[PDB]
């Protein structure tokens, strides 16, 4: 059995690639290496096949899909801010690739696709509340609108052409191989890289902001279950733990792990920042086997010891 | 004299809007690919009218078309939902990419005001059988409906990020002269009226108890012009329905009586996707626009019938 993983050379995708190969799958990666890196992949694993190109390219997707039993669709420009700066270009990666994938899967008779949607589809709705999947949508950026549009098209292909989409709205994923080089990189990747290097961090605001952080290995387990479940539900599932971690908690946790004090410069609160973000993960608990997820401290330590 | 760009200006709603803007003294530039639009719909001969034949998703064309324009009405789209079910890839260019490319061209040119033809389709089946308020949860079921809603989201992004002034209008069921009846999925009033004028049978799909919130095109045109001229239009969407209730059976009787001739009604099965009850909550419309006295169904059907 062969799994196509678009965006398989990236942060989440490469961890998924490792897990699928360890389970005995043949794995085909489609990645344009815009942010993905070949160093993330087990090149030389005989079960792994790398295709380099644009997931929005119809002819290449027809090749990439042939001989595949299922698909995990992770390819997108992950930076929300890149979509603000270039709506036209990012719309190709963040929506057209989904549409093209629907067409290629339908023509080839492949049903199961696991899709990386995003908590950004909610906008600021549900600030301060456990965010359920029926929370009203308010996508504020091209990236968020394209993720939600991808959801709606995937649902149309389900009803009209028999597709089996597994729609997952990721909350704040973290772990090894997450790039900390951009200012808008995940806060954990940035704080961890600075703490390892003994360099100061900048806290934007008072640090009371809370996020529902998910360690990448726990998300990977969900992704694999999405591929293997017999009859997945038709509607979206939040991927969060319902956890509440303040940034000040995160700073203290890293300081304890690094064994050295973290110098904390004070920045203003980011414009448009959501203060309190937490998933209601009832659907996740009901539809998937969550086992015992990594605690924040366990995830931070696995990340920090990998740097 | 100010100039209004009207994408889709050669179509059913667009050409009536063009007539109205010209009568008010505006200059008008139409951008239309003549896919379903028609040059015969336009007063080719009004000195204030310019016609550009081309694709509204064409960025080079839009960069030319916005030059010297003071505001826009964005009506271009493949109107038929069924066409988007058959060809999602092609219709996405017309139903969403055209909006995105217009936002880019308007921002570069400094033009703020754009009136956008959204659609009741963004609600799907949510709120069926109730007056649908604009904050009803969305459920676009086809590529057309998803593309109209995505257009709303991008328009709101360009508002907050680049100072665009979108007037988002969710049309319910618009009818009137020039609505093309040549498709089996043309609007039911354009189809029924064409058959009645010809003395030929109509086909009723279902029991005829389905209800729609019909709007005569001249009343929508009044709203479109006000959207162009309002000082500080609201950022959120406004339904364009009257909150009225017309069954298909109401329409059959009303049209038969207007025609003065017998009307044969053949049967067909309910269409698989068919929503039975569709009505707008009109409160935001009544707050934000001056509706005056809208045309009743009978007055609209009569004006339609008298034109053929
Ligand atoms: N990390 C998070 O917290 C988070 C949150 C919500 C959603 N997501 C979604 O999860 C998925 C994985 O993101 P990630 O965190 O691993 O970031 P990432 O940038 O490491 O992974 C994105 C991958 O997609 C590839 N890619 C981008 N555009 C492409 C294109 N046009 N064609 C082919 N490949 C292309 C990139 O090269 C990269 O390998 C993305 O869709 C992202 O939007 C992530
Ligand atoms: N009941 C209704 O009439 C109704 C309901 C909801 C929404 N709308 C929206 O109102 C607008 C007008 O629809 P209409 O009823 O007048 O039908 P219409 O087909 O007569 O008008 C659509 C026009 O857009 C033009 N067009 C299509 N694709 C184009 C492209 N790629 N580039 C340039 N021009 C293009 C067509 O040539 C036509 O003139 C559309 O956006 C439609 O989706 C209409
Ligand atoms: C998805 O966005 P989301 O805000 O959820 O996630 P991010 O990782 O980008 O940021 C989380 C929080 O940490 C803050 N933050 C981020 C980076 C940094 O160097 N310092 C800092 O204080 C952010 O402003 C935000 O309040
Ligand atoms: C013209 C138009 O925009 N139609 C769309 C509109 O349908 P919508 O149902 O709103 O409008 P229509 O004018 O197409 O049809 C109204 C009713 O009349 C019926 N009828 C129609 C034709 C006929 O010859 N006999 C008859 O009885 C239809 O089945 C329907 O029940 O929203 C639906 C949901 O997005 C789309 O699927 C339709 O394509």
């Amino acid at each position: 059995e062969r799994i196509l993983v678009t965006g398989g050379a990236g942060f989440i995708g490469s961890h998924l690639v490792d897990a699928l190969l360890a389970k005995g799958y043949a794995v085909r990666v489609l990645d344009d290496l815009s942010t993905g890196k070949v160093g993330n992949l087990p090149m030389g694993d005989a079960g792994l096949e790398l295709l380099v190109g644009d997931a929005a390219d119809a002819a290449l997707l027809a090749d990439a899909v042939q001989g595949c039993d299922a698909v995990v669709h992770l390819a997108a420009v992950a930076s929300v801010q890149a979509s603000v700066e270039d709506p036209v270009a990012t719309h190709q990666s963040n929506f057209i690739a989904t549409l093209r994938l629907c067409e290629a899967m339908t023509a080839a008779g492949i049903r199961r696709v696991v899709f990386a949607s995003a908590a950004a589809v909610y906008g600021n709705n549900g600030e301060g509340t456990p965010i359920a999947e029926d929370t009203p949508k308010s996508p504020l950026t091209p990236f968020a609108a394209d993720k939600l549009a991808s959801e709606y098209y995937l649902d149309f292909y389900r009803r009209q052409h028999g597709l089996e989409p597994v729609i997952l709205r990721f909350f704040n994923i973290f772990g090894p191989r997450q790039d900390p080089s951009s200012p808008y990189s995940g806060v954990i990747s940035i704080f961890s890289e600075r703490a390892k290097a003994g360099r100061p961090i900048t806290l934007f605001g008072d640090g009371g902001q809370t996020r529902d952080f998910v360690y990448v290995a726990d998300l990977v387990k969900i992704l694999v279950q999405g591929l293997e479940s017999p009859a997945p539900a038709a509607d979206a599932t939040n991927v969060g733990l319902g956890g509440v971690t303040t940034l000040n908690d995160l700073i203290g946790a890293l300081q304890q792990i690094s064994g050295k004090p973290l110098q904390v410069s004070h920045g203003a609160t980011r414009s448009g920042d959501i203060r309190h973000s937490k998933a209601d993960n009832r659907r996740l608990r009901e539809r998937f086997d969550l086992g015992t997820p990594s605690s924040l401290a366990e995830g931070l330590e696995r990340l920090y010891r990998s740097l």
